[PDB]
DNA sequence: GCTGCGAGATCCGCTCCGGTG
DNA sequence: AAACTTGATTAGGGTG
DNA sequence: CACCGGAGCGGATCTCGCAGTCGACCACCCTAATCAAGTTT
DNA sequence: GCTGCGAGATCCGCTCCGGTG
């Protein structure tokens, strides 16, 4: 989606949204949108698969609650203790369920336990322990646990197994519970991943960096070659590149590109 | 009718009237009537604040539910200015209900009366509900932050105001590419549809009812209320089950 | 889509409840203490929270054919088919999925202190790192299918409407007074289709002359 | 009926954007808003999956 | 064809504006008083008299990229492509063009009074007397290319039928979906010629990954 | 004709038939692979 | 590089229901 | 001796 | 031999003139010319 | 005791004559 991208930064420098809203509106690959926000100083002046996990005690049952930061999608499972190693098991299985890119958490032992961090490295996750400072995520996560314990309190009498009812709250909140036009956080996530796929098959050429020389036309008259600059988003018959002059993404048809091998 | 089947589900799982509407495609005023009537869990609904930004008294409106907003820059927080503001505010919408606090122009008798002229629910009280209050706060903070982005870009302040408004209402999106405006439009769709399809028709009526066993008519049962009269059917609570039921009008005796 | 199959499997005295999706081939597994009904009720609750099944196959074994299990598949609202699994298309994939399951367990389990971390490893290899065809993995197929469901849903929900405008088409000359109501057969950019009632005649109608309407 | 000319302006605005209702007893507001629901891109974009044939 | 390249070159304090045809290898050159835009405008008016350019390459030099030089290219309706010279396909030809040129100049300039006479000599050697393949000169390749570009050649193609085709693309042998349908641009043997809609690229498709579409009846 | 690899030239190839000219590039058979190619006009020498 | 349709009173073409030689 | 150049403020023409 | 096309005539449809005969004033946006002050050769 | 009609240019339909497999 070469065309959408310059146009989307153009919208953003004006209107200063989430990278979300640009990705969704303009139908681009999102990480370009995230780049625009990171390349929009204004939204860096004022400030997918990203999670936060907080152990929570309900009725003397340690509940390890993963909270996805964007969709509001959540996971949890009853955990025996706050041990590092049990949490290592839980994040191995949980990493088998999800495709987490990144994580927030506090400094509690299992998260800062060294081989846990070595294991988050072993799976290729960015783990950030720290006193979480962000009301963006912390409102979501606080609210998440309030709704969690309240809805557990609704559901647990209906089931023999507290694990079955824990699954109950997971069902009601991630599936049954919806918003807006019918958005469960699950289906939000499903969308996030499916749209991550199609960029992802483009990402394999993107992770390797190319540079190019590039030019543009005036009344069809080609200007001189410009760059060397990175090949930012590969299109069909074109790419995207940034104008170093205007600080703006720009489409260049492959004819008006020379890739720098 | 999906409405009694949705009710059968909420009596089990107890979701949000949000998610009951969304799941079942039932009305949200229906769905809200469920959550109000479900003892387990026991729209067009807004809130106002005034606030100052750069010594600019600015009226605010924030929908409670879609989250979508309106505001206007204001000369003073007085009654009559507000009265015209809510004339127009009403005018841009079809508001059913509101929350606000006890402030003078809000609680003001001609202004309250004026709600009654509009025939609308006004509630002043120290707003207690963290559901609303966080969203209100996010609105103000986000908003004046977005002014702080945008207002240098504009000759006019209230142009820039329109700008921040656009950002939050529209250009911002969440979920599936839902700005709150998307949400609201969808809400008003099925809600005006249920409203037109249901509310103005008939109110406060009882009936006798039966159910069919292999098509064999049951005894006439009740008397109970007709909760939502449908097209060719109704909605009724069987008293024994504590569950709502679609009943076909042929199996109804409307009690006059 | 979202049609699954369960089988119990024993990998070195560790009972493992093996959920197998039929189309995408995306798999789930979790370690099991016993094959009893109640434990499977917990597992299919959690699993129904993690995966959003329509439907299921399995054998006739006690936990599945157990009463409150079945009642719980209805309370969760899944189609549960118990019976002698007869289908080569399924049972080929079920069998090979078990074969590759214990294959890759036997690969990864030395590498991991906990066995559930290891079986989690195998789930990762097959669900995710395994790639075939043009290079899509199973979880990509599955996520794509879940999305495709909702695509069907919304696409329907706009099909459901059948809107009718008013228009001003032909009749002598220039522009006439408003006409219809006739329903939107097809949307254009700047135009649509209608029928002409009088002539029964479909028409290419520019939205310059079109007013759009709910029939009711 | 009003203190304000412009509240009366609101009143006219109200009425004809709403209270004027006709044909099937619908405002313009009905139709705009309805069509915004029908102006939606996704259901609108979703339909691509449906088959094409060509024809002569 | 008619895709040319220029590079100025100095040979013994004589600027030589060396036209290079990117296909035939035919060239034009002349001794030039200065690399100025204006003199170059005159040179390319003469040259557009002696040749019929569609298109051009050159470097970004001042004469070429000059505004009224560009306006002159458009006044003549020629495609002017200025750039960092980045191609070894054509820059091989241009490199050995100037090397061979200075070689032949160094041969002939004693043999004639004027350097313009001898420079013309080099043009004669390399355009006319230079022969290759079956004995075709590069000037012969140019005339042949020009002679074969005729719109009476367009006429016959316009008379013909077209048939249409779906097509697919194999990746590691994994066939893509049928696509389009599209024109058969040309019937091949075991293949045909089409264009990609998506990439706007001429493509060959194997006749099995062609489905030849039936005509009306 | 000749081909590129990362832009870098292959040697001249052919002679092979002039089969279908397009805009900017043509069609030849690759005699090596028994499969047709397309070659930029600048990348061709006709005979 | 753009186009008179809309608000306001009247009246014929039809149907549903009631009276009766 | 002459010339050449720039910031604000008034005279005409086209839309409500 | 039925369907379609071309030329001529009839029925239907939209816009405007006769109501005397036409021109000032306010406000905003766009285009253009001259005085006081500052440079050189 | 007084009331809007007619001229201009298009657009569609009907009739007579001629061409097509």
């Amino acid at each position: 989606w070469i065309e959408n991208i310059p146009l989307a930064e153009e919208e953003h420098n004006k209107w200063h949204q989430d990278a979300v809203s640009l990705h969704l509106e303009f139908g681009i690959p999102r990480t370009a949108a995230e780049d625009i926000v990171q390349q929009c100083d204004v939204c860096q002046e004022n400030k997918i698969d990203h999670w936060q996990v907080d152990y929570t005690h309900y009725e003397d049952k340690i509940i390890l609650v993963w909270v996805e930061t964007n969709s509001g999608l959540i996971y949890a499972e009853r955990v025996k203790g706050e041990t590092g190693q049990e949490f290592r098991v839980q994040t191995m299985k949980w990493y088998a369920m999800f495709a987490p890119k990144s994580l927030q958490s506090d400094n509690g032992p299992a998260f800062v336990a060294e081989s846990t961090q070595l294991l988050m490295k072993y799976l290729g996750i960015e783990h950030t322990t720290g006193i979480p400072w962000n009301p963006q995520s912390q409102a979501l996560v606080e609210r998440t646990h309030q709704t969690l314990k309240n809805t557990l309190e609704k559901l647990i009498p209906m089931f023999n197994a507290f694990e079955s009812a824990l699954a109950g709250t997971l069902i009601t909140l991630n599936i049954k519970r919806k918003g807006g036009l019918g958005t469960s956080p699950m289906d939000i996530f499903i969308f996030n991943k499916e749209q991550q796929r199609i960029q992802q098959q483009s990402k394999s050429k993107q992770e390797k960096i190319r540079f190019c020389y590039y030019r543009t036309r005036k009344r069809g008259h080609p200007g001189e070659w410009q760059g060397p600059t990175q090949v930012l988003w590969g299109g069909d018959g074109a790419i995207v590149v940034k104008d170093r002059g205007t600080d703006r993404y720009l489409v260049i048809a492959n004819k008006d590109v020379k890739f720098i091998p």
